[PDB]
Protein backbone atom coordinates (compact mmCIF):
# COMPACT_ATOMS: atom_id res chain seq x y z
CA UNK A 1 0.00 0.00 0.00
CA UNK A 2 1.01 3.63 -0.41
CA UNK A 3 1.80 5.27 2.90
CA UNK A 4 4.60 6.41 5.16
CA UNK A 5 7.15 4.20 6.87
CA UNK A 6 6.57 3.74 10.60
CA UNK A 7 7.99 1.66 13.46
CA UNK A 8 5.68 -0.48 15.56
CA UNK A 9 6.42 -2.58 18.62
CA UNK A 10 5.11 -5.96 19.67
CA UNK A 11 5.84 -9.38 21.09
CA UNK A 12 6.71 -12.52 19.18
CA UNK A 13 5.64 -16.14 19.69
CA UNK A 14 8.19 -16.70 22.48
CA UNK A 15 7.20 -13.53 24.36
CA UNK A 16 10.10 -11.33 23.29
CA UNK A 17 9.54 -7.66 22.51
CA UNK A 18 10.79 -6.32 19.19
CA UNK A 19 10.36 -3.35 16.89
CA UNK A 20 8.85 -3.95 13.45
CA UNK A 21 8.82 -1.81 10.30
CA UNK A 22 5.25 -0.88 9.37
CA UNK A 23 3.46 1.45 6.94
CA UNK A 24 0.79 3.95 7.97
CA UNK A 25 -2.21 4.79 5.78
CA UNK A 26 -5.35 4.89 7.98
CA UNK A 27 -4.16 1.62 9.55
CA UNK A 28 -0.66 0.47 10.40
CA UNK A 29 0.21 -2.38 8.03
CA UNK A 30 2.89 -5.07 8.30
CA UNK A 31 4.74 -3.60 5.32
CA UNK A 32 8.46 -2.94 5.78
CA UNK A 33 9.65 -0.46 3.15
CA UNK A 34 13.24 -0.40 4.42
CA UNK A 35 14.26 -3.61 2.63
CA UNK A 36 14.18 -4.00 -1.13
CA UNK A 37 10.74 -3.60 -2.65
CA UNK A 38 9.17 -4.40 0.69
CA UNK A 39 8.38 -7.18 3.12
CA UNK A 40 4.64 -7.80 3.43
CA UNK A 41 2.92 -9.97 6.05
CA UNK A 42 -0.67 -11.21 5.66
CA UNK A 43 -3.39 -12.75 7.84
CA UNK A 44 -4.74 -16.02 6.43
CA UNK A 45 -7.39 -16.03 9.22
CA UNK A 46 -7.25 -19.81 9.76
CA UNK A 47 -8.28 -20.41 6.14
CA UNK A 48 -6.36 -21.96 3.24
CA UNK A 49 -7.00 -19.16 0.71
CA UNK A 50 -3.75 -17.27 0.10
CA UNK A 51 -2.38 -14.79 0.77
CA UNK A 52 -5.26 -13.47 2.84
CA UNK A 53 -5.36 -9.79 3.83
CA UNK A 54 -2.34 -7.54 4.36
CA UNK A 55 -1.99 -7.33 8.13
CA UNK A 56 -3.71 -4.19 9.44
CA UNK A 57 -3.53 -2.83 12.99
CA UNK A 58 -5.20 0.24 14.48
CA UNK A 59 -2.44 1.45 16.84
CA UNK A 60 0.97 0.11 15.69
CA UNK A 61 1.23 -2.02 18.86
CA UNK A 62 1.32 -5.79 18.32
CA UNK A 63 1.05 -7.37 21.79
CA UNK A 64 -2.05 -9.53 21.32
CA UNK A 65 -1.62 -13.29 21.25
CA UNK A 66 -3.12 -13.30 17.73
CA UNK A 67 -0.42 -10.83 16.62
CA UNK A 68 2.59 -12.87 17.74
CA UNK A 69 3.04 -15.12 14.66
CA UNK A 70 2.79 -12.08 12.39
CA UNK A 71 5.38 -10.12 14.38
CA UNK A 72 7.90 -12.94 14.04
CA UNK A 73 7.22 -13.81 10.39
CA UNK A 74 7.69 -10.13 9.54
CA UNK A 75 10.75 -9.53 11.73
CA UNK A 76 12.58 -12.75 10.84
CA UNK A 77 11.97 -12.18 7.13
CA UNK A 78 13.83 -8.90 7.68
CA UNK A 79 16.72 -10.66 9.43
CA UNK A 80 16.96 -13.19 6.61
CA UNK A 81 16.90 -10.42 3.99
CA UNK A 82 19.74 -8.74 5.88
CA UNK A 83 21.77 -11.96 6.00
CA UNK A 84 21.55 -12.49 2.24
CA UNK A 85 22.28 -8.83 1.46
CA UNK A 86 25.09 -8.23 3.96
CA UNK A 87 26.79 -11.63 3.77
CA UNK A 88 26.26 -12.68 0.13
CA UNK A 89 25.44 -9.39 -1.63
CA UNK A 90 22.11 -10.91 -2.72
CA UNK A 91 19.09 -8.60 -2.90
CA UNK A 92 16.05 -10.65 -1.88
CA UNK A 93 15.31 -14.12 -3.17
CA UNK A 94 15.46 -13.25 -6.89
CA UNK A 95 18.57 -11.05 -6.60
CA UNK A 96 16.54 -8.04 -7.78
CA UNK A 97 14.80 -7.06 -4.54
CA UNK A 98 11.52 -8.93 -5.17
CA UNK A 99 8.86 -8.14 -2.60
CA UNK A 100 8.79 -10.77 0.16
CA UNK A 101 5.33 -12.05 1.14
CA UNK A 102 4.36 -14.19 4.13
CA UNK A 103 1.00 -15.39 5.47
CA UNK A 104 0.42 -16.49 9.05
CA UNK A 105 -2.52 -18.22 10.75
CA UNK A 106 -2.69 -20.62 7.81
CA UNK A 107 -5.37 -23.28 8.24
CA UNK A 108 -6.26 -24.81 11.64
CA UNK A 109 -3.80 -26.72 13.81
CA UNK A 110 -1.37 -26.76 10.89
CA UNK A 111 1.94 -28.34 11.93
CA UNK A 112 4.10 -26.98 9.12
CA UNK A 113 5.32 -24.04 7.04
CA UNK A 114 6.17 -23.82 3.35
CA UNK A 115 7.10 -21.78 0.30
CA UNK A 116 4.30 -22.32 -2.23
CA UNK A 117 6.18 -21.04 -5.32
CA UNK A 118 5.26 -17.40 -4.59
CA UNK A 119 5.22 -16.71 -0.83
CA UNK A 120 5.97 -18.07 2.63
CA UNK A 121 3.16 -19.65 4.66
CA UNK A 122 3.10 -20.54 8.37
CA UNK A 123 0.73 -22.71 10.35
CA UNK A 124 -0.03 -22.07 14.00
CA UNK A 125 0.67 -25.66 14.98
CA UNK A 126 -1.68 -27.72 17.13
CA UNK A 127 0.00 -26.60 20.36
CA UNK A 128 1.42 -30.11 20.94
CA UNK A 129 3.71 -30.87 17.99
CA UNK A 130 4.32 -27.18 17.18
CA UNK A 131 3.54 -23.67 18.36
CA UNK A 132 3.25 -21.05 15.57
CA UNK A 133 6.08 -21.87 13.25
CA UNK A 134 7.24 -18.34 12.48
CA UNK A 135 8.58 -18.29 16.04
CA UNK A 136 11.66 -20.11 14.74
CA UNK A 137 14.18 -17.99 12.90
CA UNK A 138 15.63 -21.18 11.38
CA UNK A 139 12.14 -22.01 10.06
CA UNK A 140 11.65 -18.57 8.49
CA UNK A 141 15.11 -18.64 6.92
CA UNK A 142 14.49 -22.24 5.75
CA UNK A 143 11.45 -20.88 3.88
CA UNK A 144 13.10 -17.85 2.29
CA UNK A 145 16.00 -20.09 1.30
CA UNK A 146 13.57 -22.30 -0.65
CA UNK A 147 12.77 -19.18 -2.70
CA UNK A 148 16.49 -18.52 -3.26
CA UNK A 149 16.98 -22.13 -4.38
CA UNK A 150 13.98 -22.02 -6.72
CA UNK A 151 15.31 -18.84 -8.39
CA UNK A 152 18.89 -20.16 -8.72
CA UNK A 153 19.77 -23.87 -8.88
CA UNK A 154 16.09 -24.80 -9.23
CA UNK A 155 16.57 -28.17 -7.53
CA UNK A 156 13.65 -30.47 -8.35
CA UNK A 157 11.83 -31.49 -5.16
CA UNK A 158 12.34 -35.25 -5.23
CA UNK A 159 15.05 -37.83 -4.58
CA UNK A 160 18.63 -36.54 -4.30
CA UNK A 161 18.08 -33.09 -5.83
CA UNK A 162 15.17 -32.62 -3.45
CA UNK A 163 17.25 -33.68 -0.45
CA UNK A 164 19.85 -31.10 -1.52
CA UNK A 165 17.05 -28.53 -1.78
CA UNK A 166 16.03 -29.39 1.79
CA UNK A 167 19.59 -29.40 3.14
CA UNK A 168 20.32 -25.99 1.56
CA UNK A 169 17.31 -24.62 3.45
CA UNK A 170 18.45 -26.20 6.74
CA UNK A 171 22.05 -24.98 6.22
CA UNK A 172 21.12 -21.38 5.52
CA UNK A 173 18.35 -21.51 8.11
CA UNK A 174 21.08 -22.36 10.61
CA UNK A 175 23.54 -19.77 9.29
CA UNK A 176 20.82 -17.11 9.62
CA UNK A 177 20.14 -18.30 13.17
CA UNK A 178 23.85 -17.83 13.94
CA UNK A 179 23.82 -14.43 12.21
CA UNK A 180 21.03 -13.23 14.52
CA UNK A 181 23.02 -14.76 17.40
CA UNK A 182 20.14 -15.66 19.75
CA UNK A 183 20.55 -19.19 21.14
CA UNK A 184 22.13 -20.46 17.90
CA UNK A 185 22.66 -24.16 17.30
CA UNK A 186 22.90 -26.79 14.56
CA UNK A 187 19.39 -28.11 15.37
CA UNK A 188 16.31 -27.42 13.24
CA UNK A 189 13.04 -26.05 14.63
CA UNK A 190 13.86 -26.33 18.34
CA UNK A 191 12.23 -22.99 19.22
CA UNK A 192 8.76 -24.03 18.03
CA UNK A 193 8.77 -27.85 18.26
CA UNK A 194 7.02 -29.78 21.07
CA UNK A 195 6.44 -27.15 23.76
CA UNK A 196 6.04 -29.96 26.31
CA UNK A 197 9.47 -31.54 25.63
CA UNK A 198 12.70 -29.67 26.27
CA UNK A 199 15.87 -30.13 24.29
CA UNK A 200 14.49 -31.76 21.15
CA UNK A 201 14.06 -30.56 17.58
CA UNK A 202 12.71 -31.67 14.23
CA UNK A 203 16.14 -32.46 12.75
CA UNK A 204 19.75 -32.27 13.87
CA UNK A 205 22.56 -31.31 11.52
CA UNK A 206 25.27 -32.30 14.01
CA UNK A 207 23.77 -35.76 14.62
CA UNK A 208 20.96 -36.44 12.11
CA UNK A 209 20.50 -39.98 13.42
CA UNK A 210 19.21 -38.58 16.74
CA UNK A 211 15.89 -38.03 14.94
CA UNK A 212 16.09 -41.05 12.64
CA UNK A 213 17.75 -39.43 9.65
CA UNK A 214 20.76 -40.87 7.82
CA UNK A 215 24.27 -39.54 8.40
CA UNK A 216 25.95 -41.62 5.68
CA UNK A 217 25.08 -42.35 2.06
CA UNK A 218 24.94 -46.10 2.82
CA UNK A 219 21.92 -45.37 5.07
CA UNK A 220 20.00 -43.30 2.52
CA UNK A 221 16.26 -43.85 2.13
CA UNK A 222 15.35 -45.27 -1.27
CA UNK A 223 11.55 -45.52 -0.98
CA UNK A 224 8.81 -43.22 -2.22
CA UNK A 225 7.50 -41.50 0.92
CA UNK A 226 8.30 -37.82 1.39
CA UNK A 227 9.05 -37.30 -2.32
CA UNK A 228 11.75 -39.94 -2.08
CA UNK A 229 12.94 -38.90 1.36
CA UNK A 230 13.73 -35.22 0.81
CA UNK A 231 13.42 -34.41 4.55
CA UNK A 232 15.24 -37.66 5.46
CA UNK A 233 18.23 -37.85 3.09
CA UNK A 234 18.88 -34.16 3.76
CA UNK A 235 20.62 -35.49 6.88
CA UNK A 236 23.51 -36.77 4.78
CA UNK A 237 24.19 -33.30 3.35
CA UNK A 238 23.43 -31.54 6.63
CA UNK A 239 26.04 -33.71 8.32
CA UNK A 240 28.59 -32.92 5.60
CA UNK A 241 27.94 -29.19 6.02
CA UNK A 242 28.23 -29.46 9.80
CA UNK A 243 31.56 -31.25 9.42
CA UNK A 244 32.91 -28.68 6.94
CA UNK A 245 32.15 -25.92 9.44
CA UNK A 246 32.84 -27.56 12.80
CA UNK A 247 35.12 -30.50 12.01
CA UNK A 248 35.05 -33.94 13.56
CA UNK A 249 35.78 -37.61 12.97
CA UNK A 250 32.76 -39.45 11.57
CA UNK A 251 32.81 -43.15 10.65
CA UNK A 252 36.56 -42.94 11.14
CA UNK A 253 37.10 -40.07 8.67
CA UNK A 254 38.59 -36.90 10.16
CA UNK A 255 37.51 -33.47 8.92
CA UNK A 256 39.32 -30.20 9.66
CA UNK A 257 36.66 -27.56 10.29
CA UNK A 258 36.86 -24.22 8.48
CA UNK A 259 34.03 -22.34 10.22
CA UNK A 260 30.51 -21.19 9.42
CA UNK A 261 31.41 -18.20 7.28
CA UNK A 262 33.46 -20.25 4.82
CA UNK A 263 30.79 -22.98 4.79
CA UNK A 264 28.28 -20.31 3.82
CA UNK A 265 30.49 -18.86 1.09
CA UNK A 266 31.20 -22.29 -0.43
CA UNK A 267 27.59 -23.46 -0.39
CA UNK A 268 26.21 -20.12 -1.58
CA UNK A 269 28.56 -20.21 -4.57
CA UNK A 270 27.72 -23.86 -5.25
CA UNK A 271 24.00 -23.09 -5.12
CA UNK A 272 24.17 -20.05 -7.39
CA UNK A 273 26.93 -20.97 -9.87
CA UNK A 274 27.18 -24.76 -10.15
CA UNK A 275 24.09 -26.71 -9.08
CA UNK A 276 21.35 -27.46 -11.62
CA UNK A 277 17.76 -28.67 -11.19
CA UNK A 278 18.73 -32.36 -11.29
CA UNK A 279 22.02 -32.28 -9.36
CA UNK A 280 22.62 -35.40 -7.26
CA UNK A 281 24.79 -35.76 -4.16
CA UNK A 282 27.94 -36.61 -6.15
CA UNK A 283 27.37 -33.51 -8.27
CA UNK A 284 26.93 -31.41 -5.12
CA UNK A 285 30.32 -32.65 -3.91
CA UNK A 286 31.87 -31.61 -7.21
CA UNK A 287 30.13 -28.23 -7.06
CA UNK A 288 31.32 -27.61 -3.50
CA UNK A 289 34.89 -28.63 -4.39
CA UNK A 290 34.90 -26.29 -7.37
CA UNK A 291 33.37 -23.45 -5.33
CA UNK A 292 36.02 -23.83 -2.63
CA UNK A 293 38.68 -23.95 -5.37
CA UNK A 294 37.38 -20.68 -6.85
CA UNK A 295 37.34 -18.96 -3.46
CA UNK A 296 40.44 -20.34 -1.74
CA UNK A 297 42.59 -22.18 -4.29
CA UNK A 298 43.02 -25.80 -5.31
CA UNK A 299 45.72 -26.45 -2.68
CA UNK A 300 43.76 -24.83 0.13
CA UNK A 301 42.68 -26.34 3.42
CA UNK A 302 39.12 -25.35 2.47
CA UNK A 303 39.13 -27.64 -0.57
CA UNK A 304 40.70 -30.47 1.43
CA UNK A 305 38.06 -30.13 4.15
CA UNK A 306 35.18 -30.20 1.65
CA UNK A 307 36.57 -33.48 0.30
CA UNK A 308 37.03 -34.94 3.80
CA UNK A 309 33.45 -34.06 4.80
CA UNK A 310 31.89 -35.69 1.74
CA UNK A 311 34.19 -38.70 2.25
CA UNK A 312 32.96 -38.96 5.83
CA UNK A 313 29.31 -39.20 4.70
CA UNK A 314 30.10 -41.66 1.89
CA UNK A 315 29.53 -39.30 -1.06
CA UNK A 316 32.11 -39.56 -3.83
C1 LIG B 1 4.11 -27.05 -0.31
C2 LIG B 1 4.11 -28.01 0.88
C3 LIG B 1 2.69 -28.33 1.31
C4 LIG B 1 4.85 -29.30 0.54
C5 LIG B 1 6.38 -29.21 0.59
N1 LIG B 1 6.83 -28.74 1.89
C6 LIG B 1 6.82 -29.55 2.96
O1 LIG B 1 6.50 -30.73 2.89
C7 LIG B 1 7.22 -28.96 4.29
N2 LIG B 1 7.73 -27.60 4.22
P1 LIG B 1 9.32 -27.24 4.53
O2 LIG B 1 10.21 -28.23 3.91
O3 LIG B 1 9.62 -25.82 4.13
C8 LIG B 1 9.69 -27.43 6.41
C9 LIG B 1 9.35 -26.18 7.24
C10 LIG B 1 9.96 -26.34 8.61
C11 LIG B 1 9.19 -26.71 9.70
C12 LIG B 1 9.77 -26.91 10.94
C13 LIG B 1 11.13 -26.74 11.11
C14 LIG B 1 11.90 -26.35 10.03
C15 LIG B 1 11.33 -26.17 8.79
N3 LIG B 1 8.94 -28.59 6.88
C16 LIG B 1 9.58 -29.67 7.34
O4 LIG B 1 10.78 -29.82 7.35
O5 LIG B 1 8.68 -30.57 7.79
C17 LIG B 1 9.19 -31.90 8.08
C18 LIG B 1 8.59 -32.88 7.11
C19 LIG B 1 7.70 -32.47 6.13
C20 LIG B 1 7.15 -33.38 5.24
C21 LIG B 1 7.49 -34.71 5.32
C22 LIG B 1 8.38 -35.13 6.28
C23 LIG B 1 8.93 -34.23 7.17
C24 LIG B 1 6.98 -28.34 -0.53
O6 LIG B 1 7.67 -27.35 -0.20
O7 LIG B 1 6.75 -28.69 -1.71
CA1 LIG C 1 -2.64 -3.18 17.96
CA1 LIG D 1 18.40 -22.09 18.53
CA1 LIG E 1 18.10 -24.02 15.26
CA1 LIG F 1 10.42 -29.15 22.27
ZN1 LIG G 1 11.90 -27.34 3.27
Amino acid sequence: ITGTSTVGVGRGVLGDQKNINTTYSTYYYLQDNTRGNGIFTYDAKYRTTLPGSLWADADNQFFASYDAPAVDAHYYAGVTYDYYKNVHNRLSYDGNNAAIRSSVHYSQGYNNAFWNGSQMVYGDGDGQTFIPLSGGIDVVAHELTHAVTDYTAGLIYQNESGAINEAISDIFGTLVEFYANKNPDWEIGEDVYTPGISGDSLRSMSDPAKYGDPDHYSKRYTGTQDNGGVHINSGIINKAAYLISQGGTHYGVSVVGIGRDKLGKIFYRALTQYLTPTSNFSQLRAAAVQSATDLYGSTSQEVASVKQAFDAVGVK
